[PDB]
């Protein structure tokens, strides 16, 4: 198509979103480039009334899926790009388990040079309590939370959390980890209060490596111990 | 109470995994580096039986918690260093739903300078059919496939797809999407074939950066179409 012609390049990206949930307004501005030949986008996106009261996961979808490296086999299917430059309306629910339900009005477009993305959200049913309204979500998508307690009659930890594996068809497979951790020695060791370690990990690939192989890299700090009158 | 002096520099690690699933017997090494000042490793795996018979993120919690960083004001909680030089064995039970069942013991320990981990993992009642066995995890933890399909009554797109927040206590916020496009301009637009989008997004701060903010970095690529009879 010839509106596949305007990707070529790096594309700068203005995304302008204008919200309402449970009666709180609020707006964010977001700017940054797009690179369809690789399906690279980088943006920095700005509340501009004061504080989300939202957490920002809860946005990522929200914040232009024309930006998309379309294999050559597959051009002709790329619905995104041949809308340009006139460009699409994208609307969406949301629907949060056991809480409120995002509705959304983007018109995505050229404006000049420009890829546009310019929004209208509102928000229904949130629970305060809730994991939105209540902040509660991890910033990081990967960051797991990993509970530690002390046993003292084993002389050791335990540990037990989830891991929620995607599967290639949108399912999750959950794996249930129960853990107990013991000294080799017969030395003294300290036994904690209860805190967590907060983990990620990224799994990668080397393409000049022949064997069946794993490249990880891991970031784990612990955290829910804090300072009390020091 | 000594051992934390044990990780103030860059420490070699290597991890060995001797493990049988279903009788597939199958065998792992690992080497790399952890750095407890930061609370990073680097680590390579390789299979030295040939293929892998499950999928390698079932493997990664199996495969050294003693490299975590412990903030100054915790260092007196830190069981994994303070077990060290002589180790801890660390035995878990991994139960996958509607599937089968992990059983590791690992020793991890300083053989020299290095930090080795040393496990031994079983494990039983699997299912040829299931997602472990018939290879049917993503690799990467935070790719998402949005599934696209044709709505020619609108002369648009129509998609669908979850994702699955991590929420604090370690369970999970799941956001269900509905998704309709449809062109503004009058003009021909492309109608594709089902397929989905592999998508994939990190999220960063900027220290420097006052106002509530979000930085922003993602990786899209279609794909669920195969290339026809052809060469």
């Amino acid at each position: 198509s010839k509106g596949e012609e305007l990707f070529t390049g790096v594309v700068p990206i203005l995304v302008e979103l204008d919200g309402d949930v449970n009666g709180h307004k609020f707006s964010v501005r977001g700017e940054g480039e797009g690179d369809a030949t690789n399906g690279k986008l980088t943006l920095k996106f700005i509340c501009t009334t004061g504080k989300l009261p939202v957490p920002w996961p809860t946005l990522v979808t929200t914040l232009v899926q024309c930006f998309s490296r379309y294999p050559d086999h597959m051009k002709q299917h790329d619905f995104f790009k041949s809308a340009m430059p006139e460009g699409y309306v994208q609307e969406r629910t949301i629907s949060f388990k056991d809480d409120g339900t995002y509705k959304t009005r983007a018109e995505v477009k050229f404006e000049g040079d420009t890829l546009v993305n310019r929004i209208e959200l509102k928000g229904i049913d949130f629970k305060e309590d809730g994991n939105i309204l209540g902040h509660k979500l991890e910033y990081n998508f990967n960051s797991h939370n990993v509970y530690i307690t002390a046993d003292k009659q084993k002389n050791g930890i335990k540990a037990n959390f989830k891991i929620r594996h995607n599967v290639e068809d949108g399912s999750v497979q959950l794996a249930d980890h129960y853990q107990q951790n013991t000294p080799i020695g017969d030395g003294p060791v300290l036994l904690p209060d209860n805190h967590y370690l907060s983990t990620q990990s990224k799994l990668s690939k080397d393409p000049n490596e022949k064997r069946d192989h794993m490249v990880l890299l891991e970031f784990v700090t612990a955290a829910g111990i804090t300072l009390g009158m020091d």
